[PDB]
DNA sequence: CGATCGTCC
DNA sequence: GACGATCGG
């Protein structure tokens, strides 16, 4: 009955009231001395100078590659978003396998434990809302605060990669689909916000 | 890394696949069977079963997408079209509907009957979304939006406001893709 | 009761 | 592969 949609005409007319580069409603930077963590608007204090944050930041700066376990104390969220987004398009990178099960050193686990420790949350579990399904992907709030819809690819790809319901070949098809969808969006968004 | 920062790298990216062409290793299920599990696997059909007929006339009476879909209810292309359109309808609560849909006793009866005729791999993270193999066999990259959105909706790491931002992000990315692919594969 | 997901085989 | 902790319908 809905020939307007199956023919593509409906999607050809798509538009919204949101502007790229402007903050998503209710989103914004974390308070001073704190970093984004958990749900929308939630935050935890910073761990700059702690032994866990200092060890991980040095490994991150000495490698030039995206960190396996990322935290805002390691550097710019825009830099880790750019690295992961690029990794999703680089040939023979096996990015979906890296997002689900990255090679983790003991320093990455300590950084992850210290990040939840300072948060003051009661219980850590599979149900705890963290704002990122994969620890390598920065908190989604930084994309919401910056109005960077192209940074949603990293989260959408990581959600598919973390799911236990698709096999390797099925995940590869979804990465190809996501690649096609986001490539013109990323090109337009990066050109405008620079 | 100015090529990627300026966006020129992403404007140049091109794959080697063609919309409408079968994905490598993917195809229709064997005659008399329906796609199931991982890539290439399948299970026998239930087209004449009562549970499949009780949920078919329910899905055929209401022009809305089924809450628990199965190939015995109709063509996968129809359910994919309804879910994709629903993901773009303002105030549809599509992400919450994918995660926790209203389920009748007839839906779980059809659910149970599919496991009996047949690992954690199912080929669809949400039961309303048809098996991914149907999109891979049809070369429908636009049918990945339903799976990508459903994966986000099923995740426990984002709250509702965070999922809403990703829905708009997925909307803006897939809208030009869907307009081009739907027009090319339907005329 | 189902799910995700940390954590092993 | 699985087992379990742990939340929402
Ligand atoms: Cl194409």
């Amino acid at each position: 009955l809905d020939a307007d949609a199956t023919s593509g005409a409906f999607y050809a007319r798509y538009r919204d009231g949101y502007v790229s580069g402007e903050p998503w409603p209710g989103a914004g930077p974390p308070p001073p001395g704190r970093v984004l963590y958990g749900g929308l608007g939630d935050s935890r204090p910073g761990l700059w100078g702690a032994p866990e944050a200092e060890e991980a930041r040095r490994r991150f700066e000495a490698s030039g590659a995206p960190a396996a376990v990322w935290a805002p104390e390691l550097g710019d969220a825009a830099q880790q978003y750019a690295l992961i987004t690029r990794l999703l398009y680089t040939p023979d990178a096996e990015a979906m396998g890296w997002l689900q099960n990255p090679r983790v050193v003991p320093g990455d686990v300590a950084l992850d434990q210290a990040c939840f420790r300072i948060s003051g949350a009661a219980r850590n579990s599979s149900s705890f809302i963290t704002g990122s399904v994969a620890r390598a992907v920065p908190h989604l709030g930084y994309a919401m605060a910056a109005g960077r819809f192209g940074w949603g690819l990293a989260h959408a790809a990581a959600a598919v990669a973390m799911s236990r319901r698709y096999d390797r070949a099925q995940k590869g098809f979804l990465l190809t689909s996501l690649r096609r969808a986001y490539a013109p969006l990323l090109a337009r968004e990066n050109a405008a916000l620079t």
